[PDB]
């Protein structure tokens, strides 16, 4: 709701960054062609989702910030600073897809499979890595929080790094060994993939600005987010087999890949030696039959029921570490993140 | 020389760079098996190479800071920006043989063709883009120019990115069109991709090291030192058809992936109609046979003399530059350099 009321402002503003990360360099014509083609990348790469991980920037901004300090242009790089949120993603999404050999992103085909991008798709990607710090300077140069924000985005990258390396490892193609797809294992790599980046990273940068800047503030909020982001994992891999295609806006490929999910950990807790055998023999591989063979196992072995059991229990277990390590922070700031994630 | 008595310190020190970023993690024990990872890409990419542009860091230095500041301290800094200049090198490389379809590199096979390794290389290179700015931080954290290097980097890189999106989209595969291989738009390309990172950066980060931090300082090296890049990827161009693979440590693919290299856009200038259908019908084609085509047709057109000479009216010419642009720098910064790389 505070986030629905406060989107189409984000969208909407999205015109600006690229207007700006395009005339930036008009006072250099010979590279007309290569800015022409990041405005390509952009507007396909960093449009179409739900800008959650963004609006959060601006949201936490709104609630951390005395409103008497709330300028037009304190607004404005708040939300520069969300769109580098979202930048990050990109750069991300569009990498992962290729190691991932996904299909479809975000309701299209993905862009790297588009006719005439192919491998060209890595350096796209780390074209929106840059424009990360090209926005970061341009608008935020003269902050206190500056450096703050570099190094925040340089440290979250590295993290997220670190962990698709161990998603990576873990499912090696063509090697089958569910033995590797351990608890501890599964926790490790979404610490690391998906929630320093996608919840420590947004409120940090809010936090940041709002002159935040206190170790233990910054280890209390983090306490909170990286719970949220292993379950937003877990949801992710869940949704990955179970969710809607025309919802999730994409193909899953965890069972062809030989992923580490936190559905082939959960199967692998509850499966009779048989069972076993039958995920052994029918997982990692691209054969349809095949993976719809290791489907059926889990529905057969209800882990939809335990799934949404879990969203239940992490759901409060979530609430009461907000209870506990919310504060100096208002609760809201934590809350409407929750709330946007649960059900 | 000044060079060679100082690259073998170099070379040794890569081990403590190894080693503190592979300690860092320590205390986060379930990363181990990245962090093993992230070991065996920079033994594998970070060296074999001739570690110019590290050691012109160093070289620099030593040049441009007063000797009675040269702490042991002062040193490590320097040959550790040195590595870290290394690092953007290797994060580069890794990334442009997957999109250039290379087979070698430094003698070996490219990290992306070794068995078991593939697409997850995309990873791997932006690790080792990482790894640069963990350095920058443990080492330099505290200097008064730590800021300067942080945004020399990233702006090396986005300036290197838009180099080879330009590179990219003026060699689209399957694609001739020899119109488009012209100067002016050879010069373009080789300014972004080679010349920023390979010649202005180095100096640069050994400039701000020494406190030279001036506008005018800064632009008088790079008007020098972009010009030589420009001579340094021309050869590059020349050496990928006709360098020894034994010495180059790899294989050419410029003529196959379609490329506008100084080889192509010297032929276009001096061919008649037949020759010129004889290019357009064998060029940016797999096939040996068409490359030989393509080859023979430089020999014809005597494409290596003409090289031979641009090597000596190149090497008259940036000693002009370095004449009238050295000041208040020591000339042999730019000496050494040239050295280096002429002949
Ligand atoms: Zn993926
Ligand atoms: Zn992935
Ligand atoms: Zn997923
Ligand atoms: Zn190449
Ligand atoms: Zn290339
Ligand atoms: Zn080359």
């Amino acid at each position: 709701d505070v986030y629905a009321q406060e989107k189409q402002d984000f969208v909407q503003h999205f015109s600006q960054i690229v207007r700006v990360l395009t005339e930036d360099e008009m006072g250099h014509p010979e590279i007309g062609d290569a800015i022409a083609r990041l405005k390509e990348v952009l507007e396909y790469n960093a449009i179409g989702g739900k800008y959650n991980r963004g609006l959060t920037v601006v949201v936490a901004f709104r609630e951390l910030v005395e409103p008497r300090k709330q300028d037009a242009d304190s607004l404005q790089r708040a939300w520069t600073v969300g769109w580098c949120v979202e930048l990050l993603q990109a750069f991300f999404l569009v990498a992962d897809d290729i190691m991932d050999s996904s299909l479809t992103r975000r309701g299209q085909i993905c862009w790297y499979q588009k006719p005439g991008v192919g491998l060209d798709a890595i350096n796209d990607a780390n074209l929106l890595e840059a424009c990360i710090y090209r926005l970061l300077k341009l608008y935020c140069r003269e902050q206190p929080y500056y450096l703050n924000l570099i190094e925040l985005f340089l440290q979250s990258s590295y993290q997220t790094e670190i962990g698709q390396t161990l998603d990576l490892l873990t499912a090696p193609q063509g090697n089958v060994d569910l033995v590797r797809f351990t608890e501890k294992r599964y926790k490790s790599i979404v610490k690391y993939k998906t929630a320093f980046y996608s919840f420590y990273l947004p409120i940090a940068a809010a936090m940041y600005m709002a002159g935040i800047d206190g170790e233990k503030e910054h280890a209390n909020a983090k306490k909170i987010l990286l719970e949220m982001g292993e379950f937003f994992q877990i949801q992710d891999d869940y949704l990955d087999l179970f969710g809607d295609p025309s919802v999730t806006g994409k193909i899953g490929t965890d069972i062809q890949d030989n992923k580490c999910s936190w559905l082939v950990v959960q199967c692998l807790q509850r499966a009779t030696p048989e069972q076993y055998q039958i995920l052994k023999e029918n997982y990692g591989q691209k054969e349809a039959e095949k993976v719809a063979r290791v489907k059926a196992l889990y529905e057969e072995l209800d882990l939809p029921a335990v799934f949404l059991q879990y969203e239940e229990d992490s759901y409060s277990h979530i609430m009461a570490l907000i209870e506990q390590y919310a504060a100096p922070l208002p609760p809201a700031v934590f809350l409407g993140l929750a709330r946007k994630i649960y059900k």
